[PDB]
């Protein structure tokens, strides 16, 4: 019945969408990204001030509950007064500093244990600042734009957290952490969903918004991706077929693989697992062009074995399911007809996407029960029946893929789907 809005701030740009979910009515609006920035903090509230005001007033009067998905390792450097002191350390971006140094405060092959961690990061901007001031905080993409809103300073939910160093199975930093040089500067870690703190009156004034609007804890921009789907029971997976192969399963247990990256994001009593394989659509457009792939595509009978045995591997090196840094691309043989040849790459990937899960559940996780999918080739039929004649499970499209959607169901109904009974 509420009326929420989720904000979605990803790689290349920043989507707002308010849903009333009583009626099922939605509106999105958006906003490109430069190519690159001399203050992206700037670029970031400029954006989320303009997405506030792409929105209807009609709708924003309604508005009730506000989330933030930000992309995961982008973190802020901030005073008490969330003001950058440096230049923000994005995404993408690795660190070259010694892991040795953050043994005694995560355990062993956590997530945090990473040069594009943000803990790793925090510990980067350590070493160069010499002494950080303890009334300062370090804040992921979603921290500080939610913090734009309500004005709880040092405040994180716990998928932004994860590479921090939080350890969401038991809930907590570790006591050696909280005592360390960096615990001043860590943020209190909250749920994906749950109310942070009503929405600042001059905030609410200026933008015609409720003054009486909830600011809800975020999330990352994939798991809210995630959400978009509405998967949220066990063994319910979430395959993204873009340029590269990402598997998402919900389990109920938390599985992990440090050779193959593998690990685990809480998600109410639940958790969501997965991998990321280095095959995708990327090596398909290596010899054809979209449409020239459905050309070929309509023309090719999945029932019927082409004989051929590829591992879709468009580069060197493959992470997931198997790790592998020298493996190469058996792209051979290559056959005459590029009908049979485009079969058997489909077959390829559709290997990779099975191996996959039946890897995530080898490592404990809950078993596939049906798949919902993403992506460029979630539209293919052929590869979606390979898929379902080598998987076991139902395949369908995902109904909705917007990371803003999934973030406004988070805001509207937080992660209570995500339970026993
Ligand atoms: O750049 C992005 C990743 O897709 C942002 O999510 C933006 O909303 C684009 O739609
Ligand atoms: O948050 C991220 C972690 O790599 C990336 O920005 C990506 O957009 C995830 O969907």
């Amino acid at each position: 019945m509420v009326v929420a809005l989720g904000l979605d701030f990803g790689t290349s740009g920043a989507r707002a969408i308010a849903c009333d979910f009583d009626s099922d009515r939605s509106v999105s609006v958006s906003v490109t990204f430069p190519k690159t920035s001399q203050n992206w903090p700037q670029v970031w509230r400029e954006a989320l001030w303009q997405l506030l005001t792409q929105i209807p007033a009609d709708w924003r009067s309604r508005i009730e509950r506000i989330a933030i998905d930000g992309t995961s390792g982008t973190v802020l450097l901030c005073d008490r007064e969330g003001q950058p002191q440096t230049e923000p350390l994005l995404y993408n971006q690795a660190c070259p500093i010694d892991l040795a140094d953050l043994a005694d405060w995560v355990p062993a092959d956590h997530a945090a244990l990473s040069s594009t961690s943000s803990l790793a990061k925090l510990w980067f901007w350590q070493q160069q600042f010499g002494a950080l001031p303890p009334d300062w905080q370090i804040l992921a993409q979603a921290d500080w734009l939610s913090l734009q809103l309500h004005g709880c300073s040092q405040q994180s939910d716990y998928h932004n957290a994860l590479k921090l160093g939080y350890s969401p199975d038991r809930e907590r930093f570790s006591k050696n952490l909280l005592d360390s040089e960096l615990g001043a500067l860590l943020p209190v870690v909250h749920e994906p969903g749950v109310a942070i703190g009503p929405i600042l009156p001059a905030i609410a004034q200026e933008f015609g918004l409720s003054p009486d609007c909830q600011i809800c804890a975020g999330t990352t921009d994939s798991i809210a991706a995630f959400l978009a789907s509405g998967a949220h029971q066990p063994g319910e997976a979430v395959t993204s077929l873009g340029s590269t192969i990402v598997l998402k399963l919900l389990s109920q247990v938390a599985v992990s693989d440090r050779l193959t990256g593998v690990y685990s994001h809480k998600l109410g009593g639940y958790w969501l697992t997965g991998g990321a394989s280095n095959c995708g659509g990327a090596t398909l457009r290596q010899f054809f062009p979209d449409t020239e792939l459905e050309s070929l595509s309509c023309q090719i009978d999945p029932t019927k074995k082409s004989g051929l045995d590829y591992y879709p591997l468009p580069s060197r090196g493959e992470r997931f399911p198997i790790a592998d840094p020298d493996r190469l691309p058996q792209l051979e043989p290559r056959p005459e007809n590029p009908v049979q040849f485009l079969q058997g790459l489909l077959e390829g990937l559709t290997q990779v996407e099975t191996l996959g899960y039946q890897r995530l559940q080898d490592l404990g996780a809950t078993p596939l029960k049906r798949i919902w999918t993403a992506g460029g080739g979630a539209k293919n039929a052929v590869w979606q029946q390979l898929r379902q004649q080598a998987i076991g499970v139902p395949i369908a499209i995902a109904p909705n893929t917007e990371a803003a959607f999934g973030t406004a169901r988070l805001a509207a109904f937080g992660l209570a789907a995500f339970h026993s009974a």
